[PDB]
């Protein structure tokens, strides 16, 4: 009995093995436009990917994960409201069943048909897992899905599911280059909270770009074919592996731009 997104594994249950899912900064949260404020002294936000090294691509069983080299600082995050150098680790996405859901953050309550998560780690903790032991040990990059025309950059991605179907396949997954995934805008949301799956370390410097990106309706379809279940077992589609909005408490969002 592994917590999941289903009836009886869902999100409204993750609290009795993870007591944090209650806390004071969980994640996803909805952003109200007008309650963020306009923070002129956030930097530009820094993404320099040109170096970045895919190597992996793996169905954990809750997402597929796209895993980069992280043991040099080849992909980072830095500025916005980052001090020093976040190296990225893996990206991954949440969907609905439906365009009309998937998302984890909203924006004015409106959900997007998914969302893209690049995780990076501060430099200054060593690794990855000492740094969700951390307040500001994590930055994640949220980027919002709608359907429309594709998302050329997606498609390495989308064309690869085949071969990861089911929980614990992994395909090699070299020279993809997360560059295409950026819409134009870096204008961003900012609010301190946490991973949005067990164990819900309240971890992370959420930076959500004010600007979704289009995919497919046939792109998002592909993800939807991918299990949660492992090879062998009864089918159940890997679909709505999204936590709904968490109470904001005492936290305000800040927007970078007017
Ligand atoms: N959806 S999200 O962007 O908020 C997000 C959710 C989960 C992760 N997590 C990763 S990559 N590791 C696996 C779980 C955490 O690891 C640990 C590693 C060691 C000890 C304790 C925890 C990252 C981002
Ligand atoms: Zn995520």
């Amino acid at each position: 009995h592994h917590w999941g997104y289903g009836k009886h594994n869902g999100p409204e249950h993750w609290h009795k093995d993870f007591p944090i899912a209650k806390g004071e900064r969980q994640s996803p949260v909805d952003i109200d436009t007008h309650t963020a404020k306009y923070d002129p002294s956030l930097k530009p936000l820094s993404v320099s990917y040109d170096q970045a090294t895919s190597l992996r691509i793996l169905n954990n069983g809750h997402a597929f994960n796209v895993e980069f080299d992280d043991s040099q600082d080849k992909a980072v995050l830095k500025g916005g409201p980052l001090d020093g150098t976040y190296r990225l680790i893996q990206f991954h996405f949440h969907w609905g069943s439906l365009d009309g859901q998937g998302s984890e953050h909203t924006v004015d309550k409106k959900k997007y048909a998914a969302e893209l998560h690049l995780v990076h780690w501060n430099t200054k903790y060593g690794d990855f897992g000492k740094a969700v032991q951390q307040p500001d040990g994590l930055a994640v990059l949220g980027i919002f899905l709608k359907v429309g025309s594709a998302k050329p950059g997606l498609q390495k991605v989308v064309d690869v599911l085949d071969s990861i179907k089911t929980k614990g396949k992994s395909a090699d997954f070299t020279n993809f280059d997360p560059r295409g995934l950026l819409p134009e805008s870096l204008d961003y949301w900012t609010y301190p909270g946490s991973l949005t799956t067990p164990p819900l370390l309240e971890c992370v410097t959420w930076i959500v770009l004010k600007e979704p990106i289009s995919v497919s309706s046939e792109q998002v379809l592909k993800f939807r074919k991918l299990n949660f279940n492992g090879e062998g077992e009864p089918e159940e589609l890997m679909v709505d592996n999204w936590r709904p909005a968490q109470p904001l408490k005492n936290r305000q969002i800040k927007a970078s731009f007017k």
